[PDB]
């Protein structure tokens, strides 16, 4: 195996396009520096990153190995060509089809119906660790992040819920029907009134509980909801029904992945095919 491309670069190392000399194989290769002064990983962090190696899902991309040495832990996943923010960037005019959002939003969901249903949860979700591929698919990668980020997180809940990767799955749905980020937040506070501008600002009735939260604030502005039509134009009202029960302030309330594969939004899905230049 020997670098090829280069195919991310941030804050917690680098990723490559690896390929296999003698068999063609090709792999992801995340390398991340661990700045643990030669102590390691973290026993902590490579049991629960081990615990995605058991994830077995066609939706899912495959953890193959992890290598870690006294300086660096190194991924290894399955590779795919193309990310979905990366795609929806190349789509700016004319917009993902219809049939292909809903395709890849289905698909999505049967990969957190798999995972919530085996105990994990992604946790960060974002149109960047969605990879797709020029048979149809899209996975799940990576087991501002701020802008697909659930309100219990935002306001500090300790604990958090599988619910939390379902708001983020909506926040993607809305930005492949709008082709701009639902709740684009300029700050942590610019985040939650960015959401509260359009779902509401919370109260005990419409999330119990929310007054419990950590950085929850009697003191926020009040703005009323938004009818959805106005948020995601020009999707059908099954695709709005949806998206509003992904979208619900309490996360008890909030859709499973489970229960969303049965709307009617997913009445007539099928599999197109993305046109992709590689
Ligand atoms: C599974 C570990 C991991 O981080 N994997 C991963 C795979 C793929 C990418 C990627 N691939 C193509 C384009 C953009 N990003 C990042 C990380």
């Amino acid at each position: 195996f020997q670098k090829v491309e280069k195919i991310g670069e941030g804050t917690y190392g680098v990723v490559y396009k690896a390929r296999n000399k003698l068999t063609g194989e090709v792999v992801a290769l995340k390398k991340i520096r661990l700045d643990t002064e030669t102590e390691g990983v973290p026993s902590t962090a490579i049991r629960e990153i081990s615990l995605l190696k058991e994830l077995n899902h066609p939706n899912i991309v495959k953890l193959l190995d992890v290598i870690h040495t006294e300086n660096k832990l190194y991924l290894v996943c399955e590779f795919l060509h193309q990310d979905l923010k990366k795609f929806m960037d190349a789509s700016a005019l004319t917009g993902i089809p219809l049939p292909l959002i809903k395709s890849y939003l289905f698909q999505l969901l049967q990969g957190l119906a798999f995972c919530h249903s085996h105990r994990v949860l992604h946790r960060d979700l974002k149109p960047q660790n969605l990879l797709i591929n020029t048979e149809g698919a899209i996975k799940l990668a990576d087991f501002v992040t701020l802008w697909y980020r659930a309100p219990e997180i935002l306001l500090g809940a300790k604990y958090y819920s599988t619910a939390v990767d379902i708001w983020s799955l909506g926040c993607i749905f809305a930005e492949m029907v709008t082709r701009r980020a639902l709740f684009p937040g300029d700050s942590e506070i610019d985040q939650l009134f960015r959401i509260f501008r359009t779902l509401g600002t919370p109260d005990e009735v419409v999330w119990p509980g929310v007054t419990s939260m950590p950085d929850y604030k009697p003191s926020f502005p009040k703005w009323a909801r938004q009818d959805f039509s106005k948020v995601v134009p020009p999707l059908d009202e099954d695709g709005r029904s949806l998206l509003s029960q992904m979208l619900h302030y309490d996360p008890n309330k909030r859709i499973s992945a489970k229960a969303a594969l049965a709307h009617p939004f997913f009445q007539d899905v099928t599999k197109p095919v993305p046109h992709l230049r590689l």
